[PDB]
């Protein structure tokens, strides 16, 4: 056996549980050797054909003799186009590109439905020092320029909507001189709605607040945008105002759209669509959180936050059981939520939504556009089980689903037909997400940069409650924003100090049974 490193992408993932699979071994990571662990020509060949079945790639036996780690022959697959129904490559120019599913859903939405401002991507920056607003401008005119998703807008042909990619598009700065107070009421009334037909779908604000201050306001519709893309864009325009230049692009957001509609065609795409309906082919359970008030009988977005810190030796611990237990720090800390979720509801069979990036290819991971994916995590955290083995099969769950993760999730609901309700959320009433903290000031050779507002959209809230860690580098930090019509601040804060009692136990005990995990 080789040193156990766990899967690090989605093709050392589905690589490891095809291997597992035909060998009859457990825990296969990417070090491990298909030969070292007893594979030979035939079990080989099974590799092969199994990857072709589940995944329409075709490895030639070649590469597995050349390739024989998992490491290795992930990224092979990663390099390599031919016989890769997944590769996403430059695609024949055309008068208009087939939108993403995500994109899809925006339209419809923002169309048909009348979704105001809901798609809205709104920032403020407060930026101290002397800034030239002319080179503000310019930033953003190379930053259209760079961002085909900057130039593109939509339209309905063929009774669907697509992209419409523009050569150049029109882009003023707006610049104001105002009170600083003026413009805090300011930039709640410059977040407006997009005409989806006119290319830039990004506006900008600079309002001078005093001699040498200014705050940026920048807008965007989400269906060319996400979190990910915001910080690129942020991270480009300080780097084009100094007049860098930046890496060249290999591929764009049109090149995915046009690649997830061939794939929607595939055998791969039935057998990515296959283990979702599987997983969910039962009963699916709607969570029973007890609420401090009445469930309203249409939903109701009205949110808050509270925050709590997990303290540096309970942070180091985690840290350490994932080390001790093969799985992510991201994985321990999904499963105490489980288990948190399973105290508090009185149930042994939960879902929860996991947001991941969607850039799962290299080549995706600098393009500006809408990649993040959704995915319903469930498990079964039942009584009698040991937390160990219910980390085991939060894991194992985790990498299914991040190997079927080219399902979009509107295809999902739609797939399931409906257990709906206008109160609540399809599949899953809760989201679970965990980052790596992100810088106060990154700062320009004359100027500072920092946050205006209260930031992020805390009072907002899409789901009963949104549970985030963040490891903010002396302690991970748990954050919890929630329904205001649910639950009150002093339930959210219990509910959060409950987290870290489960999460200290977990440390302390990794075989305890779940019944016995004393919460209080
Ligand atoms: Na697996």
């Amino acid at each position: 056996r080789s040193e156990y490193v766990a899967p690090r992408s989605v093709w050392e993932a589905r690589l490891a549980q095809v291997w597992e699979q035909v060998l009859n071994v457990p825990q296969v990571g990417a070090l491990d050797d298909f030969f070292a662990l007893g594979g030979h020509s035939l079990r080989a060949m099974r590799v092969l054909s199994s990857m072709h079945n589940e995944y329409q790639v075709d490895i030639p036996l070649r590469i597995l003799f050349e390739k024989p780690t998992i490491q290795e022959l992930a990224a092979f697959i990663e390099e390599t186009a031919k016989g890769n129904v997944f590769s996403i490559e430059p695609v024949q120019k055309q008068a208009y590109y087939p939108v993403s599913s995500a994109q899809k859903r925006m339209y419809i939405l923002d169309q048909f439905e009348g979704v105001g401002i809901s798609y809205n991507m709104p920032s403020t920056m407060l930026i101290e020092g002397k800034l030239e607003r002319t080179r503000v401008e310019a930033a953003f005119q190379r930053l259209i320029a760079r961002h085909e998703s900057l130039r593109t807008s939509f339209a309905v042909v063929n009774g669907e909507p697509v992209q419409n990619i523009h050569e150049d598009v029109p882009f003023a700065l707006a610049y104001s001189e105002v009170t600083e107070e003026e413009a805090r009421e300011l930039v709640s009334s410059l977040v407006q709605p997009f005409d989806l037909e006119v290319a830039p779908l990004i506006r900008v604000s600079l309002l001078k607040i005093g001699e040498d201050r200014y705050v940026l306001f920048t807008d965007m519709h989400h269906s060319i945008s996400d979190g990910v893309s915001s910080g690129i864009l942020l991270a480009e325009w300080v780097q084009l105002y100094q007049g860098d230049v930046l890496p060249e692009l290999r591929i764009q957001y049109k090149d995915f759209a046009v690649w997830q509609q061939e794939f929607s065609q595939s055998a791969a795409f039935h057998k990515q669509e296959a283990y979702w309906l599987q997983t969910f082919a039962d009963d699916i359970p709607v969570l029973n959180l007890p609420t401090d008030f009445t469930r309203p009988s249409t939903q109701s977005f009205a949110g808050d936050q509270c925050t709590i810190g997990a303290g540096k030796a309970l942070t180091e611990g985690l840290h350490q059981l994932a080390q001790a237990t093969g799985t992510t720090l991201y994985m321990v800390l999904l499963a105490a939520y489980n288990v948190l979720l399973a105290k508090y509801a009185g149930q042994e069979d939960i879902i929860v939504g996991t947001p991941i990036t969607g850039r799962s290819h290299a080549d995706l991971e600098p393009i500006v556009g809408m990649f993040v994916n959704t995915l319903a995590m469930r498990n079964k955290p039942q009584r009698e089980k040991t937390f160990s083995e219910f980390l085991q099969e939060v894991k194992q769950n985790a990498l299914d689903a991040y190997g079927h993760q080219d399902y979009p999730f509107e295809e999902l609901v739609e797939k399931l037909a409906i257990a709906r309700d206008l109160s609540r959320n399809p599949l899953f009433d809760t989201v679970f997400t965990f980052q790596n903290s992100t810088e106060e000031v990154m700062t320009l050779p004359e100027c500072t940069l920092a946050p205006f507002m209260t930031d992020e959209t805390g009072q907002h809230a899409k789901f009963d409650l949104t549970f985030s860690a963040t490891e903010e580098r002396e302690e991970m930090t748990i954050g919890v924003e929630y329904s205001t019509s649910l639950f009150t601040r002093e339930t959210m804060e219990r509910f959060s100090r409950h987290f870290l009692t489960i999460a200290a136990s977990i440390v302390q005990n990794p075989h305890i049974r779940l019944g016995e995990i004393d919460m209080l």
